[PDB]
């Protein structure tokens, strides 16, 4: 469990869709307060379309860099987690938790999203 920080995830292939939907379901279900400010949008440019997800908190502060790294590694591992746990925490979570599949937002050429972290690397 973690929050109060801004993080972005990139996905262009490698069955990443599973992680995006899985992580989105666990986070959404784990955060019933609806304080989670995340979303998933699909970008299509240069003849190539890529999927990008943006996750932001409410109490998120500009200061406290020590927290940035904490969430960075925390989310990094949680996402890289083996398929066993990735699928279990996604399906087996049906016990008490759940998952939702919201509509993907279209992305265009401009300066809005993070356009930096997901553009380079997680």
């Amino acid at each position: 469990m973690q929050k109060g920080l801004e993080i972005a995830f990139q996905t262009i292939n490698g069955l990443d869709e599973s992680l995006v939907q899985a992580l989105a379901g666990v986070t959404a279900s784990d955060f019933p307060d609806l304080d989670i400010k995340y979303n998933i949008f699909l970008v299509d440019l240069y003849g190539q379309k890529y999927f990008r997800i943006l996750f932001q908190s409410k109490k998120l502060s500009e200061l406290h860099p020590e927290e940035r790294k904490k969430v960075r590694e925390k989310f990094d591992e949680n996402s890289r987690m083996q398929y066993s746990e990735l699928m279990t925490k996604y399906h087996d979570l049906k016990k008490q938790g759940k998952i939702k599949d919201r509509p993907v937002k279209e992305v265009h050429e401009e300066y809005d999203l993070w356009e930096d972290p997901i553009w380079q690397y997680i």
